[PDB]
């Protein structure tokens, strides 16, 4: 039931496969890819080496056969990326979006909570 990742910028991660919809609302990987291109300059900037993984974990969350929820990022990784990259966005009059609000992810990977804590 898991589909291969078709987004070229989300390829050499820990995982190979996804299932839509993602944590942003897209039913189609192509819609996620288009929206993700917004961030490639921020990724090239290199405010956080975890940014690419964080974004991919949100736009194409991990899929496994044994689990039937998508697996996105833990809230600690989100915070670590936000704290480094938000100040760069604010220089250009941009803000960290609600769609990546770190409180909406699980604080840590628990028995309560399934999430990827990042590399
Ligand atoms: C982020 O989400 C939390 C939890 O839903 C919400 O309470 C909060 O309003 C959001 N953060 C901010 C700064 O509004
Ligand atoms: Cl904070």
């Amino acid at each position: 039931r898991c589909d291969p990742i078709r987004i070229s910028m989300c390829q050499n991660l820990g995982y190979n496969v996804t299932k839509m919809p993602n944590l942003v609302g897209h039913e189609l990987q192509t819609d996620a890819e288009l929206q993700l291109t917004t961030f490639t300059p921020l990724i090239q900037y290199g405010c956080s080496s975890q940014l690419q993984f964080f974004l991919c974990s949100v736009y194409v969350p991990m899929c496994t056969e044994k689990i039937n929820i998508p697996i996105g990022p833990c809230g600690g990784m989100c915070l670590s990326v936000k704290r480094r990259c938000e100040p760069v966005l604010k220089e250009f009059g941009f803000a960290w979006p609600e769609s990546l609000n770190c409180s909406k992810f699980p604080p840590q990977n628990d028995h309560n909570h399934m999430c990827m804590e990042g590399p």
